[PDB]
């Protein structure tokens, strides 16, 4: 007799989940990247606790990125997700993912014109190869491994637990998650994509009073890593 489990339901809002479908007239995709280093396994002598957990971390780094290029490399037309999909294949043609990355360069979002012809807004959530290139790659680029203070093991597990966990709701899900979780898109992320989405300014209140609801709406779609960069598509709903 339980008929809340047919609404979609937050702390301040309801939405019957068959109604917010039946509204719902479209697909936005938008392409959301990860700046990755691409670093070897370097050996060097490590002896102290700190150097160890540095490695460890580096490891899980080097995990993460091998599992999501198996996933790219596996992973039509009716699909629930086949809007995001026929983004994911342009990204796949040669040169799209540099032109992506020569956008984000400055910014953490550009719109960025493809080669098929749709215009995509492009955002780079995490840039990790700039914290390697830079407090890391100076430590445990050498003969001998330099001390890693503490406090900057701690820092690299923040900025690594997301591409972990990333990689894992990938991993578990083959590719194609939803609800889309914070760690594919920050609360902070997915409203300033509904602020730059072409809808009106009544519908971005709606979404992004409701952003929980966005999300059990919406796709997460690994696509590729190519050239340091990790890219997946978030396929949100138009109701127009």
């Amino acid at each position: 007799q339980n008929i809340t489990e047919e609404f979609y339901q937050t702390t301040a809002s309801a939405v019957s989940k068959g109604y917010l479908s039946a509204l719902r007239t479209g697909w936005y995709t938008s392409v959301i990247t990860i700046e990755l280093s691409n670093i070897k396994e370097n050996k060097c002598n490590g002896t102290d606790a700190k150097v160890k957990l540095i490695k460890q971390e580096l490891d899980k780094y080097k995990n993460a990125v091998t599992d999501l290029q198996l996933l790219m490399q596996s992973t039509g037309s009716g699909s629930a997700i086949a809007s995001g999909v026929a983004v994911c294949k342009v990204l796949h043609l040669e040169g799209e993912v540099n032109k992506i990355k020569s956008a984000l360069l400055s910014t953490n979002k550009a719109v960025v014109s493809l080669s098929n012809g749709v215009s995509v807004l492009t955002f780079k959530v995490l840039d990790l190869k700039n914290y390697i290139d830079k407090q890391l790659l100076p430590i445990l680029n050498k003969q001998s491994c330099s001390i890693p203070n503490i406090e900057t093991v701690i820092e690299f597990q923040q900025k690594n637990n997301r591409l972990l966990e990333i990689t894992r709701e990938f991993s578990v899900n083959a590719g194609v998650t939803t609800p889309v979780s914070t760690y594919m898109l920050t609360n902070s992320e997915l409203l300033s994509l509904i602020n730059d989405m072409p809808i009106t300014n009544d519908q971005k209140k709606l979404m992004s009073n409701n952003v929980q609801i966005v999300r059990q709406q919406s796709y997460s779609i690994m696509c590729i890593i190519k050239e340091e960069v990790l890219a997946y598509v978030v396929q949100l709903p138009l109701y127009g």
